[PDB]
């Protein structure tokens, strides 16, 4: 494999991972990101991939660049030959997409319109957007599936993404020759194995497994538990996390069908089990070791009894299936955390 | 009024109407347009403008521009002080927006990004936009009212406009600062009474009137009835036409609404009847003293049997009612057409 696989945003939490199964699969990839999201490496490199390399013993070339600079853009699709593109570069905090709107608007969906166009000029039109199955809004019924409509989304975030899917869509429905696989997934949670790299402490989390391992390091005193009436097993809501190298090597699986002229395709990844958040805590008592106290608040605005997706399709056309589960994550998560407190640090 | 307003892709159809509109009530709008669109006058500015002044005895400032030239923006805004902003320029071609829809997402959404950014630097956080009734998709009532669910969408175009309004609702969501009028209206049509100005033939017309209209000047043999089995009162398929100048007064309506921080407002702008396609051709043939002979072929796939809106809200809130027919709007544009069979000539 002499050419190239190009991963924007790749210093991130979900890049990373993905860079390194890129490596470990045989692929050769180019790594761009601004660093607006990730920790700067004491090298060449972001934090994150200097330990990629020496987790693998492979090497990833690095740019630093915006997708929203044009000139950059047209320089780095000269300079390499990329036989596929996987968009990760983008603003995910989605309490923060509500603070700034434009912001997202405009890195998103701009940044996606500049590196599609550059793409197409270049003739590189294979595709492998990271998408989020927010864009189902609330579940009409569960499991999620393909199937389910889109662009019910209350937040800048979510619409930001339900708006680039529709134009990928778009784009291949007036151009046969393009090859997209969007994947929707829900919460990104776990860590690499070897416990060296997994997501940085966020300002704004956008779920609940980075508060339940707070309480368990003590950083935190008790865990809110907003409702316990949900008509759930336990009563309380049911909600999807994935294991992020499962993810990651998803994404490589996508990859793979782009190889297939496969056009415009999409698939839901996770695990097909809706975690409540009292096994998740469970599960992270049994992780850590350590107790995790809680407390039964009011049931928050708008939230959903249980919201989880269905990956069969996934799993009939890209072959993928998600390996771990719940007690991986929280072992991971917590190895992750464990050995590496703040996140990275040069 | 020693402000100015601000009126992008101000040389087309609906904003020349617009700019004669603003003249006549007293304000000074400044133009900008990069003749995407638009017939390059004789002088300074487009044909459609200078026509204007001429009509008006009044001036308009004129700059040649690109919304997505952020430089051009820049110095726009630093050069003139706007107390509003009307919004038109765009893509506006439903047939081509299949077609092309990165040239649709990229000039529309990127323009319009661009322009609130620059707005919003420079402290003006007035704006009307001119947007679509289609984002209402298929209606699942009628008439088709404020409180219609949006983003059936089925084209690039539809959804473009829909995606704009969203970005303006997050924004006006997020900084309650903002005032905006989203105006949504179906099919402009007819010509300022003087017959000096109009549309130009377009490459691939977004209605019929064009159409009915060729069949009337012999430009086209006869015309084609899609169906005449629709649940209607005549069979055919009934459409929400609008006379352009009743339109172009409703946006001054708008921006003196913006006036009274209103926040975020949004107003369907429509006549209240919709119009059958035989009830054009009748209305047709009595303006052009021609016959305008037709063929019933059959129905179109996805065709629906009427569509039209609901303008109440309109009336009560920015005062504002359709005083133009059917009847003038095929009087009008016919006299646009016999004056200037081509469209605009220097
Ligand atoms: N974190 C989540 O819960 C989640 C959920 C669903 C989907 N996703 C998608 O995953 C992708 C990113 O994943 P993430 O969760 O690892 O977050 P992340 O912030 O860790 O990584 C995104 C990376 O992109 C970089 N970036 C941001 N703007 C950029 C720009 N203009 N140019 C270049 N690089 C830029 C950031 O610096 C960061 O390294 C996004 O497409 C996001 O919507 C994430
Ligand atoms: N024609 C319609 O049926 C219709 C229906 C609904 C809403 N609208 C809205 O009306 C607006 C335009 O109205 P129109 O119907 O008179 O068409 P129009 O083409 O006559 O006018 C649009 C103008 O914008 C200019 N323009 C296009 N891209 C530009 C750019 N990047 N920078 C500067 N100027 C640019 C074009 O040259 C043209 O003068 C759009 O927002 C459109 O979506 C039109």
């Amino acid at each position: 494999m002499a050419e190239k696989v190009l991963v924007t945003g790749g210093a991130g939490y979900i890049g990373s991972h993905t860079v390194l199964e890129l490596l470990e699969a045989g692929y050769l990839p180019v790594v761009i990101d601004n660093f607006h999201n990730a920790f700067r490496g004491g090298g060449s490199l972001p934090e994150s991939l200097r330990r990629v390399q020496e987790l693998t013993g492979r090497s990833v070339e690095f740019e630093e660049m915006d997708i929203l600079d044009q000139g950059a853009l047209q320089r780095l699709f000269k300079k390499y030959s990329f036989m596929a593109v996987i968009h990760f570069a983008g603003l995910k905090a989605v309490g923060e997409s509500v603070q700034k709107p434009l912001d997202y608007y405009r890195v998103n969906l701009t940044g996606t319109i500049q590196l599609l166009e550059i793409m197409k000029a270049h003739g590189v039109k294979n595709l492998v957007f990271s998408s989020s199955a927010t864009v189902y809004g609330n579940p009409q019924y569960l499991p999620l599936d393909e199937a389910h409509p889109t662009g019910g989304c209350t937040n800048p975030y979510g619409k930001s993404k339900f708006f680039i899917e529709e134009m990928i869509r778009d784009l291949c429905q007036a151009d046969k020759t393009w090859n997209a696989v969007l994947l929707r997934y829900f919460n990104p949670t776990g860590a690499h194995a070897s416990g060296c790299i997994g997501e940085d402490p966020q300002g704004i989390p956008n779920n609940l497994m980075p508060y339940v391992s707070q309480v368990a390091i003590g950083r935190r005193e008790a865990l809110n538990v907003f409702g316990n009436d949900y008509d759930t097993e336990d009563g309380t809501g049911v909600r999807d996390y994935i294991h992020v190298v499962d993810l990651a090597k998803g994404h490589i699986a996508a990859l793979r069908k782009l190889k297939e002229q496969c056009g415009c395709r999409i698939y839901n990844l996770g695990t097909g089990t809706g975690y409540s958040v009292l096994q998740m805590v469970q599960a992270m008592e049994k992780a850590s070791g350590k107790k995790i106290p809680y407390k039964v608040v009011a049931r928050r605005e708008g939230d959903v009894a249980a919201c989880y997706a269905n990956p069969s399709l996934a799993q009939e056309e890209l072959g993928w299936t998600a390996a771990l589960g719940l007690d991986r994550m929280c072992e991971d998560l917590w190895r992750w955390q464990k050995q590496n407190p703040s996140g990275f640090g040069t």
